[PDB]
Parts: structure tokens; sequence; C-alpha cells
């Protein structure tokens, strides 16, 4: 049931919208016109605290066509956000509450979206979350968790294939909780969706095991629309796909064209809208009285009241279950475990040779049962990326017989864009949600649209990228990363680690997990590299180091994972034929960038020739070395000591480029890169 | 109709392949095993020349589940192709002409696969390309193209959202001479399908728009594999893909085990696998005469044949048809019309001042007519890309109204992954296709995956990647460019144009198009920007040049796009302080990095400061300044030339870093960047 004053709210959402998008004069009003009724009926029926954003069982939405981000101000402002006129008023202007796209910053938005495709895999990765934390806390009597995700989402987020690997594991593990909404409206920015995209969605949808609804007038018809969410509801064991029929930009004169897809309306336009729906042509951004005590009533009011009684339950739990009690509150509070870096396992130069997939591994099964918010998984790599614990349970629908949603191991297929965004999501839930995931190093390059906003939102998931270089072999060079570790470093904000032996793995992981708001890429080897006499944890820790020192050396060798030995060989080389050379070892340039001055210069100084030594491209190596040994070209198939040799990896080979940089240079006076003049 | 020698000819493929993988003692054995019958029946009714690979109207096959490679090689092998056993005696060393995963520079491979769902998508480009040749050259009497496209795939192309991306497309195409062979064999790396892909392929298939056809024993039906073949044959104006039931590594004592997929079968199951198939188990890498014998016979004396009709009536066409005739024969030939360039727009400083993807708008319209084997599109973004010359036709199905196959302007939908794959296969085509495909710099990222093998492979695709940077402005950071530049000039093999003005647009498309194994991605403005006094197409053309000279530089200032009028600025803002300043434009690394040395250095000396100047990622700068001014943090939601001035973009910020950079310096000796010790 639905009065007067909901149809005044729907109008008020659209005219508070199209008034936001034409003070900018830039943005996109006509799926906020046409999404308004659905937008009303949803969020009406949602619970959650505008005062609270944070409440770990809100029931979370996300606009996956974040396009339509002047529908999901509007609903912000008028249900008690956070964001006030003021805010709307800037929409689009330099250094406001309210940018062009929504960001994961903003209380009330869940997810940085744009980019499409991206907010309904994250939307899964939500919806696993919820579905891991009621299985691992819920109780008899203590229903701590039992949210549902919403999505709302466009023609051009079906057409990502990203949201189709999503939606294809999403129907898999019978997320029953997710309900998405499609504005079906028929067009793009092209024109009419019949021009490239007539693919029967509804058929596609039901092959994934969704269930498939349909709403015929999404314009007007509220009840209809009230009813298939709640049919939605109903099934727990399917996903559920809303198909809505509207007209974009309803109520516009040019109602049904894509010329109101991604422009200002018209002012003439604007003073039709407003008077068609019963309102003042000439008043801008008016919002009725009886608008704002409407959803004080519905939705403020019962969601406070809501997350009150969830408060009373939560401390009655930590009575009644002591242990899992403390667990929850110390996830709530973003804490990890105190003191559990004691656990990751640390190593000598005794120690035996090791690939460092193989040490990951043991990290892994070493600090799992220290931390339950770590929840792992691989692209179908599991055998070759080692990133499975044994005592491991998998992630499934109880159903299946392989496992439950009480396990914290995902099999995400092959499937490496969704498993980026689905972690992002996981990530965004909240309760310290730690994912992982892992694939070669080569394929994370096909999940760059999701690594993206993990850097640009700060959601701090750990990719475990294995075969990280032309130690591959055989595979060759559509395997063998070359400019992989150059594109992720000059992208802002995520680390890069690519350690070189037993402690400096655990470095990475130590730093990687207690990273509050930056992404990790893991890069380990396939092949065997030795304990590194020299290396720790408190050192590679700190991005980068000195290995080993030198009294006056001729040369500093700096880098990185598998050729620091190398590079430890041909100082070996080098002492024979009394060149002096310090040994750097730079685990990962973000930390290294991040520590003070002071001890990057102590690390790099002036006055020494620094040559870096690294199987991949050099374009990157210009802010550290003064020249660079590394490949400038793809790959090759062959075996791995093969294809080092072929590239002249050795340490002869390594120790005659570092002779022929000293002569280079002999008798001139070198600045340190790190040195910058502005 | 199978005989017993077919049973021999299916036996002797099996184990040729199981034998060039265990003699590497590396490799995927499991999937060859599964799919030998169906390349036999496949092949033999193939029309194709062995000892011409490059014949325009032959059957085109793709293995797009590229890491069962030993099975191609096999069959070009045994069918008489250009590769012998003491090749395949090699399979995955260093040197060898078989690498790991099938490279297209082997005559018999058509495109490079490995990375899952690219083969299918190229696959789907060269049914494109055929259905445009067909409609544009085929004349009553002269039916010069009807070749098929056959695709074999496996499990891992199903669950990369790629192949959904291209599958969507070529349902909606109608492209009923894409056959396409599903190897369904219920076994991916980490085990069963049903872990993780439990979806109902043939119903997705069906939503597309494809037919779907079963062929439930792959194992050994012959007839029901040939069967399903002549039935697609029938499939005119629809795809179709053939659900074929195998088992993984059928004849092994460990068949339909993951197990199978990726690693040599011991050798004792190897010896029981030869004897169970009426081979000798102590001998290896044997093809029975009968086996030759049957395959010249069957495919290379009919292909022959077939090839030397082909040619008989391209003769007698020429003459009936002159104009088309030499056209076609020209593109086959691979050459592009005599002195095409001469339509190039040519621009002066008195001219307006224009975004640069305005500018690249009018160098379409200005060629499209004078190339007939230029082929472009866009992913949804025709109206903002600029993409869609005037008077163009769509390439769509003739059923549907909107345009026709003769038609060259693809609308590709938001797919930018699947357009990446697309245009390659488009190009590997032949007839000298130029594809070029629109989309937002930013979403190029998308596509990384089929850009790689655009680079790998040599396929010289243009990228029009609009909308290059901050000067978005109020889209925001999500759709702002910072380090996509970075990541592609790390990239081997592809050049990256960031052109200033009108001059530098055309000298962008000319080297593009003149290319013939390198890619390109042109990084255009959404801005207006000046025309440049001392810019030229011949000048660009060497990819950085002096724009502006003067004797005796206290500062050298590096540029491109958007940042050399900027820097032009900066230079009259020095030159009132008594500082003169050289303004050098760089509108591609990749073509200025090929100049000969003695060039590079007259236009980056030793002896004079160098700064960058350029709004995106300072990391890859290095090689040629040695100070850089740029932006290494995500962008901003604000007008355009607000947030230039926000991050500190203005003549004079330019100009006094240029002054601080001056100062560091005084009194240093400095090396260009250019010169390297080793
Ligand atoms: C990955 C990606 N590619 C391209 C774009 C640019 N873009 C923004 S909206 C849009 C298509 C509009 O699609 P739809 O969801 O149908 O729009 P609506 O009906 O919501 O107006 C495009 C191509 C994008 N934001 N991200
Ligand atoms: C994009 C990409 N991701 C990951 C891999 C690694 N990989 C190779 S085969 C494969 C899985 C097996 O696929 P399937 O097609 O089922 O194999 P088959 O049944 O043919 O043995 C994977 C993950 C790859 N080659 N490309
Ligand atoms: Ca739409
Ligand atoms: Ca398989």
């Amino acid at each position: 049931q639905f009065t007067d004053i909901d149809k005044l709210a729907v109008s008020t959402i659209r005219i508070l919208a199209v008034d936001t998008v034409s003070k900018a004069n830039s943005g996109h009003p006509g799926a906020p016109l046409g999404m308004a009724p659905a937008a009303h009926v949803l969020w009406s029926q949602m619970r959650m605290n505008p005062t609270n954003p944070d409440w770990i069982n809100r029931d979370r939405f996300v606009l996956s066509n974040g396009h339509a981000v002047a529908l999901l101000y509007s609903m912000l402002h008028l249900t008690g956000y956070d964001l006030s006129i003021e805010d709307l008023k800037q929409f689009r202007q330099l250094g406001s509450r309210t940018p062009g796209h929504p960001e994961f910053e903003l209380p009330g938005v869940e997810v940085t979206t744009g980019p499409l495709g991206q907010g309904i895999s994250n939307a899964v990765g939500m919806a696993m979350a919820q579905a891991n934390l009621a299985a691992t806390y819920n109780k008899p009597g203590f229903t701590l968790s039992d949210n549902y995700t919403y999505v709302f989402l466009g023609d051009g987020c079906l057409q990502e294939g990203i949201s189709s690997e999503a939606s294809s594991l999403a129907g898999h593990l019978k997320l029953g909780n997710l309900i998405a909404i499609y504005d079906d409206n028929k067009i793009t920015i092209d024109g009419a969706t019949s021009i490239s995209f007539d693919e029967d969605v509804a058929k596609r949808y039901e092959a994934y095991g969704w269930e498939v609804l349909y709403v015929e007038n999404g314009n007007e018809d509220l009840a209809g629309i009230a009813k298939a969410i709640a049919q939605a509801k109903l099934s727990k064991d399917k996903p559920t796909l809303i198909k809505m029929t509207t007209t974009i930009g309803y109520g516009s004169l040019h109602a049904g064209s894509h010329s109101v897809h991604g422009a200002p309306l018209k002012a003439d336009d604007v003073k039709q809208l407003k008077s068609k729906f019963g309102f003042n042509p000439d008043k801008s951004f008016v919002v009725p009285q009886e608008v704002y005590d409407h959803y004080q009533k519905t939705i403020l009011k019962p969601g406070v009241e809501a997350n009150n009684k969830w408060n009373k339950l939560f401390s009655e739990y930590q009575k009644k279950f002591p242990e899992l009690g403390a667990e929850l509150a110390r996830r709530l509070s973003g804490q990890l475990p105190a003191n559990w870096e004691s656990k990751l396992p640390t190593y000598t130069a005794k120690d035996s040779a090791v690939a460092t997939r193989k040490l990951s591994e043991t990290v892994l099964e070493d600090v799992y049962n220290q931390l339950p918010e770590l929840i792992g998984g691989s692209a179908d790599l599991t055998p070759s990326n080692l990133t499975r614990w044994k005592e491991a349970l998998d992630f499934q629908p109880p159903s299946s017989g392989s496992g439950n949603y009480s396990g914290r191991y995902i099999r995400y297929g092959i499937r490496e864009h969704a498993m980026g965004a689905i972690m992002n999501g996981i990530s965004a839930f909240g309760a310290n949600y730690k994912p992982y995931g892992g694939t070669f190093l080569n394929f994370v390059s096909y999940a760059a649209g999701a690594v993206r906003l993990s850097a640009l939102s700060g959601h701090p998931v750990i990719w475990v990228a294995t075969h990280d270089s032309i130690g591959v072999g055989e595979d060759g060079p559509t395997h063998q990363p070359i400019e992989t570790l150059a594109h992720f470093r000059s992208l802002p904000n995520i680390q890069v680690w690519r350690p070189a032996d037993g402690n400096e793995v655990s470095a990475a992981y130590k730093n990687s997990l207690e990273s509050k708001h930056t992404p990790s890429i893991i890069a380990l080897s396939r092949q065997n590299l030795p304990q590194l006499e020299g290396s720790s944890i408190e050192s590679a820790s700190k991005g980068g180091y000195v290995l080993q020192d030198v009294a006056n050396p001729d040369i500093i060798l700096v880098a990185t994972g598998s050729e620091v030995s190398l590079s430890v060989e041909a100082a070996k080389t080098l002492a024979a034929k009394n060149i002096k050379a310090r040994v750097v070892s730079l685990p990962d340039f973000f930390t290294f960038d991040k520590q003070p001055l002071e001890y990057r210069l102590s690390v790099l100084p002036d006055n020494v020739p620094i040559m870096s030594v690294e199987v991949l491209a050099t374009t990157c190596w210009g802010k550290y070395a003064h020249q660079s040994f590394g490949i400038d070209r793809f790959g090759a198939s062959g075996k791995a000591p093969e294809v080092f040799k072929f590239f002249g990896f050795t340490p002869e080979g390594v120790a005659e480029r570092a002779q022929k940089t000293i002569a280079f240079y002999k008798g001139d006076k070198l600045i340190s890169p790190l040195k910058k003049a502005f």
C-alpha cells in the first residue's frame, strides 16, 4: 500500500535530481527520472540507519549504473543522511562532497561506481560476505546477520563481460539475498539498444540459476514494484533479477530519447516538467515538508530503532558467547588480533631454497587460524598458486555437499575481473574482512578495471599473483609478465610486493594485512630461490633496504624478487676483481616511497653509480637507478635457466653490466635519482 | 563415411600429441587426446591449401583453448603444412618453431592464443571481415568469398567475460559462418566444473541468438560429429555452438581426472596407451604411411585444386570488373593506395583551436573514401568519440534494416575487451583490413588482455582513445586516466600517440595506418587545443622533435598532447625573465625510440636540464627527462580548467618548476637521459 504522499515523494525525487543536474550544467538526468518510482519503493522498505551508515546489519544498496548518481544523492538527502541541499548545489564542482560519479568515501555510498559492470560484481561480493558472517556468528536466538543486498543496473552493465562472470558465479553460489533491479529502458549512448544489444537477458539469467521477475510499468506501478521486491525475498536459494520497464527521462519533453541520457534538460523542458508534476516552475531545489516528515516516519526512526535493538542483542550475545562475541567485537572495530604477526614464519641462510609461491602457501597455512577474517580464493589455479590451506572448507551453498557458507576458501573459476570486483565487495562489506585472490601475475591484467577501483576507493584487497616472470619457462611469452609491475607501480595507492625470500614474503604479508586503505599485489616466483643472508621482516617491511653493505662501494646494485640472489652472486664475482658492491633489495616501491627521505637517501645515496636488476620492463626504474638491466621485449618459450641465460641474467652477465656502468660514470659526480628539484 | 583409416588417423593424432608433450616433459596432454576425433572430422572437411596458408578464401580454424597446442602442431604436420617431426621434437624448447602456446607467426596458426577467451573473440572478427569482403566484392557468377570460421573452445574460455561480450555481439550480427565446437569435458584446473561452473551453457547461447547442437559422444562418434558440422553449415543466419561431450585425456589410465590437464602422462601410461591403440609402446613420433597418404588425397590435393580454381575465377573477375578487381588485388598484395597521405589534413598557427578528438574525426572523414579497407567503430561512445563518418553505413545484418554487411561502421556496444579481440581477428583475416575502435582512454584498460596480444603478435589495430586526462573534468576520477599511458609505453611493440594539434593528429594516423606489425593507441583530448606554430606531419612522424628552438637553452621542456601548448606558453613566460627554453614535442615514445641515436641526442642533448610536462603519471619519464612535472595521484571532479589549475598546470606553474630545475642543476654537468652504459 501506497498513498498520495508516496506520489508526492516520487515527484520530489525526480525534480530534485533534475535541478541538481541542471545547476551543474553537466550530468545525466534520464535514468534518475525513469528509476525514481523504484528508488522510493525500495528505500522505503530497506532496513537502514541514516544516522549510522556503518551498522553492520544494514540492508545495502549499490547503484551499478553510477552515471545515475543525481538519484542516489537525492535519496541520501531526503532520507536523512549527512548530505545537504548546498552539497547538491555543488554537484560536479571542484572539491565538493558531490562528485560526478559516487565515491566509496561518502556516507551511505557503498562502493565507488561509474565504470560499468563493477557495482553489480561488488554487490555479489557483499552478498557472499553476508552469507559468511551469518554462517560464522549467528546462533539460535541471535540472528546478528540477515541483511539484503540490492543493486540498480542498466543496459551498459549487462553488456560488460565482468557482470557476466559475476552473475554466473552468483547463480552457482545461490546467493538468495541478492536482488538486482534492471532499468530496461531500451536506450544507451548510441541510441536504441536494438542496434547492438538484443539478446534475451531474462533467458541468460535463468541459465545462470537466477530467478527473473518482470515489472511491465516501472514508470508508475508502485504496488507491482513492491510486489516484485517481496517475491524476490521469498526465493532464498536463487539470486533475483527484476526486469523493470521504464521510459528514460520520464516526464521530459524528450522522454524516451537518448539525448536525455547524459546532458542537462533544456530550461523550458525543466519548467513544463515541474508544472506537470504540480510544482512551481520558477522554484528550484524544493522539498515539500510532508516529504521530509514522511521519510522520517518510514525510514529513519524505524532504522534507528532497528539498530538499537541490534545493539542490545549483540551485547547479550557477547555475554552468552564470550569467545565469538569478543572476536566479532574486535572485527567490527577494524583491529587485527594483538601480536598476530608473532605467528609469521622467519628464516635464516641455512634454511633451504624454496620458490616464493610455496613460502606464501606456508604463511597462509600458519596465519589462517589466527585471522578468522581472512577469506581466500583462486581463479581456478589453486594447485599452482598454493592459496589453499588444507584444514580449509570451501565457500559453497550448503546443499552442494562440497562445503557451506561458513567456508573461507572461494572457487572463483576462470574469472579474474569479477574476482577483483567481488574482493572489493567483500572488503567494502565491513567486519574487517580480508579477501585475497590468486592468479598468474600476467592475467591480473584481465582485472585491471577492478584493481584500479581497489586503489581509488582504498579497499585493502590482496592479489596473490604467482608465476611472476620468464622464470615461468616453457609456457612462453603469452604467460610471462614484462609490463605488468611497471603498470601497477604507475597506479597511485597500490602496494606491489616482489619478495625475494622467506623473510621478505612474511614482510609483504604483514604490511598487506595491516593496511586499511591500500590494496596489494604480491608477485611470486615459480622457481626455487635461496634464503638470503641479511634479510629480515623488520628491514623488508620498510619497502627497500640495504641487504649487503660494504664501505665505500663502487656501485650499488638495486634488485627485486628472484634477481636479488643473482645480484648477490654478481657482487661475489665483483669482489673477486676488487670492485665493492652494495646490494639493495627493494621489495615494494610504494612502501619504500612512504619512508622518510633521510632513510631513502641512506639506501640510495649520492656519488655512487646505481644499477637496477629486474627481469621485467625497465621503464619504471629511472626514479631509483642511473642505469637499468631489464627486459623490454616479450619473453620466450623454453626451460627457465635457458631463458634467463638467453636474456643475459647470469652472475657474470650482471657483473659485466656493472663494470660497464662504473666505467661509463668514472670521474663524474652523481646525484641520487631520488632527489627532486621543485 | 569414415573407415578404418579414419580410426588409424585419430589414433596417430592422439599419440603424436602425447609424444610431443612427453618429450618436452612439459605441456598439456588432456584436451589434445579428447578433441583429436573432432579435429580429424573437421580438418578433413575444411577447404584449405597447406602449401599456401595465405589463400584469402581458405576456411579458418582457431584453437581458442590454446594450451591444447600439441593437437594443433600434430594436425599441421600431418596434413602437410610446413612443420616437421623435428619441430615437434623441440616443443617448448628455447628457439624452437613449436612454442608452448600457438603463435600467429607460424603458418597455419591464425592468431596467438593461450590467454583464455581470446581465440573465440578473434574468430568473431574473422567472421565479420568475411561477411564484409563477400558483400563488397562478390558479384553474380563470381563468388570470391564464402569461407567458414571454425573455433575449438573449452570451459575456461566460456567462463571468461570476453567470450560473453563477443558471443552476444556475434548473435546480434547473425554470423552464420561462425561454427564453434565446445569441448564439454567436465574438468578444469581446480577439478570438476560443478565446483564453480554449473550454468546452462546451451540456454545462455540460445539467448544470444545462436543455434546450439549436441554431440553426446565426442570420444568416438565421428559420424555424429560430421552430422553436427554439416547441420551447422545450414545455420545461415545464426552462429552455431556444437556442445560435444568428451572425456579429458581419453585413453590414459587417468582419463577424466584434472591430473591429466597440464602435466605429461607417466611413461608407462603412455606405453599402455600406445598398445591399446595398436601402436608399438617402445617407439615414438611414429606416423603410418597410410595416414600421410590419406591426408594428401582428402585435404592437400583437393585444397591445391580449390585454390587453383579460385585463382582462375579471380583473373576472370579482374577483366569483368577492372575497378573492384584492381582494389581487391591491391588489398591482397597488402599495399595502401598510391600516395593516399595526400588526403590527410594539414594546418597552420592561423587555424582554429580544435579538440584533438574532433581533428581525429576530420581525418576519418577525409580517408574512409580513399581506404575501402578501413573499418571502424565504437564501444557505444560514437557521439563522444567522433568516430562515425557522416556518409557511413553501419555493418548490420540485411534483415535489420539499420544497415548491411558491406557497411563499414561497427556498433560494438559496451564491450571494450571484445572490441579489442575482434579488431585483432579482422586484422588477422587479411585483405589489408584496417580496423579501428573507439572508447575513452581510461577504459582501454578493460581490454588490456587483447591489447597485449595485438602487440605480441603484431596486429596493427588502432584504438581511438578519447578523453585522455583530467581535461574530462566533471566525470571525475573514475573516468580520468593517470596510469594508462605509462602502462602501454611499458608494453613492447605498441605505438602510444598523444598528438598536440592538427598536424600531429595527421602524423599519428599516417604512421598508424602504414604500420604492418605494430598496434597503436591514439590518445585524444576532450578540450579545444591551439594549432601549434612549428608542428608538421613530417616532423611529428619522427615521434619526437624540436617544436621551438633557441640557441644556448637554459632548459629543455619535453611535453605531449595538451601540455605542449602549455609548455609554449610557459616558455613565453620564461623568455620574459631572460630564460631561454627549447620546447620538444614527443607525440610517441615508440616512434621516437625507433629513430637513430644521433637524431634522438640532437633532440635531447647532454648539458642542459630537461624537464617533462604531462598531466599523467611521472613514472615512465626518466628515460627522457631529468625532472618531471606530472600527476601521481588520482584526479578530481570539477570543470576542466579549474582542475588543471588545482594540480599546478598553469603557464606560470610550469615556468616556476622550470626555474627551480635550472637552479637545482646550476653548476652541475648534465648527461642526456638517453645515454646508456650497456
Ligand atoms: C566501462 C565503461 N565504458 C564506458 C563508459 C561510458 N558510458 C557511461 S554510461 C554509458 C552507457 C549508458 O548505458 P546505460 O547503462 O544503458 O544508460 P542509461 O539507460 O542508464 O541512461 C557509457 C558507454 C563507462 N562509464 N564505463
Ligand atoms: C586468461 C587466462 N587465465 C588463466 C589461465 C590459466 N589456464 C590455462 S588452462 C586453464 C583452465 C582449464 O581450462 P579448460 O578450458 O577447462 O581446460 P581443458 O579442459 O581444455 O584441459 C587455466 C586457468 C589462462 N591460460 N588464461
Ligand atoms: Ca539503458
Ligand atoms: Ca574443460
